[PDB]
């Protein structure tokens, strides 16, 4: 309450001792975590974007943050996530985000773990506030970019990174046609061609990433719902609900339907 009115100039020297390297402890420590408690409890009052040093500060503090959120127990992950979520949703305007490191969290080609979920739920992060990711300005070659992101779904090993995969390419799918772009189609007939190999020897994996899809942007299933269709008796349990929660996802567009639902023993069910 010192600090409480006369918080304006009080940004830049806290954060160069968070975002700085030697800072007494490695990874996201107790000091830069009541740091970062602090100084988003200042809405308001404090605003960083009025000095470019202030940004390039913000850009080095979840630069240093993105370094340092694994940390393998699961309920500290969780409150790194957390600390994530609240910087880019509290502050988020100077923040003008650091991509070309994403990549290099989902881009493990190792099929036999779970490291790569982390740049996933990131990229979830920054994405379901507005902001779309391969920026023009990071060098990633966006078929790579893109084909690393979308081929996670044969990770099948794990569920925390094809679940949240197809999670978050829905969310690409509905931001990236909810306006107009160029680089729309060049990833939806990629993850349907990606969805179009993965269908066929293992089903229920199919049927999770369509439903994890179709949470976010709807249409991708009518070119599958034929085959949810044909699928329809062959799964019984938890996958059921999905599968009829997909189908969920188109009655308002279509027409028939009540014939396909009918001859697939609709009272029984």
């Amino acid at each position: 309450e010192v600090f409480r009115p006369y918080a304006k100039h009080w940004l830049s020297p806290l954060l160069q001792l968070a975002a700085s390297e030697n800072n007494g402890g490695e990874g996201i420590h107790y000091m830069v975590v009541e740091i970062v408690a602090t100084i988003l409890s200042w809405t308001g009052l404090a605003t960083p974007t009025g000095v470019p040093k202030d940004e390039v500060l913000a850009n080095r503090l979840l630069n240093f943050l993105m370094k340092h959120v694994f940390h393998p127990k699961r309920a500290v992950f969780r409150h790194n996530l957390e600390i994530i979520k609240t910087l880019v949703e509290c502050w988020k305007d100077c923040l003008s985000i650091p991509y070309r490191l994403i990549f290099e969290k989902f881009s493990g080609k190792d099929p036999n773990s779970k490291d790569n979920s982390v740049g996933i739920q990131l990229l979830g992060i920054v994405m379901a506030n507005d902001l779309p990711p391969y920026d023009p300005q990071c060098g990633i070659q966006s078929s790579e970019y893109f084909q690393a992101l979308v081929n996670n779904m044969s990770f099948v090993r794990y569920k925390e990174v094809y679940a949240a995969a197809a999670e978050v390419l829905g969310l690409i799918l509905r931001y990236v046609m909810e306006r107009k772009n160029i680089l729309e189609e060049s990833l939806c007939e990629l993850v349907a061609k990606q969805l179009k190999q993965h269908q066929n020897t293992m089903e229920d994996k199919f049927i999770v990433c369509l439903n994890k899809v179709t949470k976010s942007f709807p249409p991708l299933a009518d070119r599958f719902m034929n085959a949810v269709f044909f699928l329809l008796p062959k799964f019984h349990g938890v996958l059921k609900t999905l599968c009829l929660e997909v189908v969920l996802c188109r009655v308002e567009g279509m027409t028939e339907l009540y014939f396909q639902l009918k001859s697939k023993d609709f009272v029984q069910v």
